[PDB]
């Protein structure tokens, strides 16, 4: 029998929603015959580097890896170094291109961010995720991009950097609160953050979407339930998940890494999200 | 380094995402390194599933089956010397190799609860009625009532999926048939419900009180603030892991420790 190989972080946040990917990839390799393994990469670089070994040594036959840690150039090097068909997922390679499946977090930022922007939006709060997280990073670039190329300055007392955990987001939105600066819309880096942060504006009096329009990303189930109804950025992980997978599978079959199709999400409005006052 | 190996059927990869994090978490604290293997959709795949991983050589395996027997279970157990457990089902012979929180016993507690506080007339939503937990909720929910002893009526019930979505629908089906409280077999469903008691012009809680299952992160930030029913998933992977390493380090089997579920009260409850 051939062996499909995942390594994922132990993260406690995905940028692609985990039990979705998984569910995909378990979904894709059943019905193609293969076997799974997922073995966890834990946390740090080192960590998701010995956990591919792991599963080569297991006679994985392809692997697929999430990294958080990993720089592009140490992927780079790990494919180079092995013959086993090796992809990454939510990294784009510079040498193996045909290897990565990606969505560029940074456009689909930039992307909501310039939605509020043309929406008549000029003073725009950011929540940040974690500092080590690749995705966390491409999201804050993207609204700083947006600013920056729409003539608007960019307020550090505007940014609150968070944890991706509900308690993050309303203690961010308490701490931009005090801080003073005013702002008409909030974009918070992933849903969990976004209730928070409507919590804490709820309970100090402050109307969503009236007085601050609020979007995460991550389109959780529950985001059309919340009340307010939450907007929200969502990534085609489904199709991610089918084109990384199926490919892997693929090259198993005799196949060749042909170019990549590359993923954005789109940003789903709902009523947390109006023009200002 | 020693491995553990989690056989988890993809049925379940939608509760899931902390079981990952938390095993995996746990066996990391201990210097070990997990690996999860798929069950797929048959006792034979979840049995082949466990084989497979320790004919890769993993030193001891956790199942969460859905397909497996426990007789069969059992059975796997006497065939092999390394360690093997399973999670939310309750074994006969090898009872010691279990870990499971009784859903029916918590279930009932928290409709009590609502009883006592002054409810009487109890709506509630069921998860999938192929889901254990689901069956066993909606039966604790009618022992309470029974034995309270307010009888039942199957007006006051609807079938649930899990999801928001289903919480909705489940409400909008509620409202063309009275009561106080309602309880969703999950915070996903509480929170469906409670969007659709909002749209309909519904108070929460002043007309309509709603608790769910789980206490999920967001629970305390939802509008209003939801109770939940706490499940000691954290603490329960914790005890699995710990007991299989604790076989592996050469202790050996021990009896079952018990878990039971906590009703936290917040703002989208009163008595
Ligand atoms: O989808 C979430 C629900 O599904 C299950 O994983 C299977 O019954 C439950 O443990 C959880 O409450
Ligand atoms: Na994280």
């Amino acid at each position: 029998t051939q062996t499909l190989g995942l390594v994922v972080t132990n993260t406690l946040y995905h940028g692609i929603y985990f039990s979705e990917l998984l569910f995909h990839a378990a979904r894709m390799a059943e019905e193609k015959g293969r076997q799974l393994l997922l073995a966890d990469g834990k946390h740090s670089a080192e960590e998701e580097r010995q956990a591919i070994q792991y599963l080569l040594d297991l006679r994985c036959d392809a692997i697929m890896i999430y990294p958080r840690f990993l720089s592009v150039d140490e992927i780079d090097d790990i494919i180079d170094a092995h013959s086993q068909p090796i992809m990454v997922l939510n990294r784009r390679l510079r040498k193996n291109s045909s290897h990565s499946v990606w969505c560029d977090h940074k456009q689909t930022s930039f992307n909501a961010v310039a939605e509020l922007i043309n929406a008549g939006h000029q003073e725009i709060a950011f929540l940040t995720g974690s500092m080590d997280s690749p995705t966390s990073i491409e999201r804050l670039a993207g609204y700083k991009d947006a600013l920056a190329q729409h003539g608007i300055a960019l307020n550090e007392k505007l940014i609150a950097n968070g944890k991706w955990t509900p308690a993050s987001g309303a203690e961010g939105v308490e701490m931009l609160l005090e801080r003073g600066a005013k702002f008409s819309a909030l974009v918070a880096s992933n849903d969990d953050m976004a209730i928070g942060a409507m919590k804490a504006l709820h309970e100090r009096g402050v109307a969503v979407p009236e007085q601050v329009s609020v979007i995460g990303f991550d389109d959780i189930a529950i985001a059309p339930y919340t009340v307010p109804a939450l907007s929200s950025v969502k990534i085609p992980v489904t199709e991610m998940i089918q084109e990384i997978i199926g490919r892997l599978i693929f090259m198993l079959d005799g196949g060749d890494f042909s170019p990549p199709k590359t993923f954005s999400g789109k940003l789903i409005r709902r009523d947390s999200l109006i023009a200002p006052s």
